[PDB]
């Protein structure tokens, strides 16, 4: 049959440009080629503080937006993670699986705690939540950015581990990282991704920011005074970055658009580019007013949490029975 | 109406007379005054490695004794804790609350991780999940042994913390520690605890051992070498322990015990104390038997899963709202 692709967003904010060109613009295309899951991960949004509000309301704003970009609820299967309990469950089993010096030495932990004040456990613990999401429908392909890949590394042992030390029962799962965009970096310290969680709201570009918010975050991304337009990551990380925005969002190549602006400043370049989001996004903005307007957003979700729980119960089935947990 | 009460025991073995002097004895009298949850722990038990045949067969083993020592399923709810997906989920909330540097400093994980090797992400973590399985049935009560303090004492920390966070939702519980027999000693190192999981078997009494293996254990019990029969929790652990469990298993008082064999030896002590044991023993024995050769004991856990179910899925629902995951 066909290959099963897994992924997920959390909803601890309003999705970015970030999100969008090293995630889920890919759904859209994968979705046709694939069995396809792509998850609201609620539970993954409250390892830091989340106000209740705001939570409940990006929960929406994120499968609205969802369904906006062209995700087709007949072709994949659209659900709110904490609706499927099976996720806590595997979770919990994994959590017993992994080391604990393991979840210490992840890149991400290490830099989310550092200037720690009190960490929640759940930071630390998250990556088998993660792994839980990933291994309970039989996942062969991950599509992430580049910041993932040492979580889809872990969730790889995790699986190993549990199939010898019990019996095959996972599928190893493979990351798919976009060779474009992959990281797109914040327009305000070009040596950080893009983060949609950022304190600083200038560093980020959200699919629901207006025209002229767009315009002001771009005038203000971060540039050197060289005032030459070229690609050099190293020595000219902001214009590089907003080269990499330009053109994959443009379809132009790197190369052309280095031509386009030979002999201009970064202030028309910063102009025209604010214009190419803003056209990006423009009809991304319509279809999420229309689904933010209607009950069938709810009916979606309510589909596929049902989909979903029926694949992931028998799943988290199979692996209590293979570690004894319960009764036969 | 009636106050609440919940404790859960691990199938990490099968229970000792510590286990039944701690705790379970009380159950028994308890169920009559209280509402309550008595509970198998299988997902606290594979925090450590745990044979699957084994896990299985003490799961029902601990169900048997726990109705074989005269627990009435009409009176108690008894259940399976992985046959209600609530706790956890309740646990992966309660993770996001509690911080790391409050499951580290916890007494019984320093203790259990020293020699490190590698240690499961579950043995730091199963706090949240035990302050879950709690805080799920609106407990006021949580009889348990000594070693287990710290622990609901942390679990009233993240009660209050929710509660103020996000708005009153728990009830505070308070721990019941009998004034005998919240610790009973190792036999072969006096200044441990009994633990159901001892490497050494001669550290421990099962409820299932049989007459020949308890004159044995008793026998081999570590003593002084002053022969006489007094109680001295520090110059003489292992003499004091024995009259201990002689006492609280007899009904007599240390101090009548101590006239009782003034001017005898340790070797009829031990052998008259095993007889206790066994005959103590004997009748819990035979029921648990009666237990493990019918049907009714599944249809038992049947119907405690499916009442646990019921009030641990609403105080999910209830936490999740508060805290603004899934939808209204
Ligand atoms: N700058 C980025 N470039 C490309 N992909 C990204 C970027 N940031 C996140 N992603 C991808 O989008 C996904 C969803 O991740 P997530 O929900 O954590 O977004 P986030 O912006 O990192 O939010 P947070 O700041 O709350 O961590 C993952 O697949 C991740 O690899
Ligand atoms: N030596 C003991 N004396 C009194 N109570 C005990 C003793 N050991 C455990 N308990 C109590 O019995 C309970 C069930 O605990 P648990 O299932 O962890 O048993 P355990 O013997 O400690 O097993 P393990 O060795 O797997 O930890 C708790 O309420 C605990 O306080
Ligand atoms: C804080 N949790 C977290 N950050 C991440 O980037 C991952 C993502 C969002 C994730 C959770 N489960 C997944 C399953 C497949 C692909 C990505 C994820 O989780
Ligand atoms: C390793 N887990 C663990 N050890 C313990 O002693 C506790 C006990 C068994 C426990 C778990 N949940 C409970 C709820 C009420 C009373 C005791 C427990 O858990
Ligand atoms: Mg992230
Ligand atoms: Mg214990």
């Amino acid at each position: 049959g066909m290959k099963t692709i897994f992924s997920g967003i959390q909803p601890s904010g309003v999705i970015t440009i970030g999100n969008y060109i090293g995630a889920l613009r890919q759904f859209v295309e994968l979705q046709h080629e694939y069995n396809c899951y792509f998850c609201i991960v609620d539970q993954h949004a409250i390892t830091v503080w989340q106000d209740p509000h705001e939570l409940r309301q990006n929960i929406r704003r994120l499968a609205a937006l969802y369904l906006a970009v062209g995700i087709d609820p007949t072709q994949a299967t659209l659900f709110i993670q904490s609706e499927v309990p099976a996720h806590a469950q595997a979770a919990w089993m994994l959590q017993c699986i992994v080391y604990i010096g393991e979840l210490e030495r992840m890149t991400q932990f290490k830099e989310k705690s550092a200037g720690k004040e009190a960490v929640s456990a759940g930071l630390l613990t998250y990556p088998p939540l993660m792994a839980a999401d990933i291994l309970l429908y039989n996942t062969d392909i991950v599509p992430v950015g580049e910041d993932q890949k040492q979580h889809i590394e872990l969730t790889r042992d995790l699986a190993e581990r549990f199939n010898k030390r019990y019996g095959e029962l996972f599928t190893i799962p493979e990351a798919r990282i976009p060779k474009v965009g992959a990281r797109i970096m914040s327009l305000v310290d070009p040596t950080k991704k893009m983060s949609k969680s950022d304190p600083n709201p200038k560093a980020y570009i959200t699919l629901l920011d207006d025209a002229k918010t767009i315009e002001k975050k771009i005038k203000s991304a971060v540039t050197d005074s060289e005032g030459t337009i070229r690609y050099d990551k190293e020595a000219k990380p902001g214009i590089s970055n907003l080269l990499n925005i330009y053109s994959t969002l443009s379809g132009q190549s790197i190369e052309e658009l280095e031509r386009q602006y030979e002999g201009k400043g970064y202030g028309v370049f910063k102009a025209d580019l604010a214009q190419v989001v803003i056209e990006t996004l423009r009809p991304i903005q319509e279809r999420y007013h229309h689904w933010m307007e209607s009950e069938e957003l709810d009916r979606v979700l309510d589909e596929g949490a049902e989909k979903a729980n029926r694949v992931a119960s028998e799943m988290v089935r199979k692996m209590e029975q293979a570690m004894g947990l319960g009764r036969r």
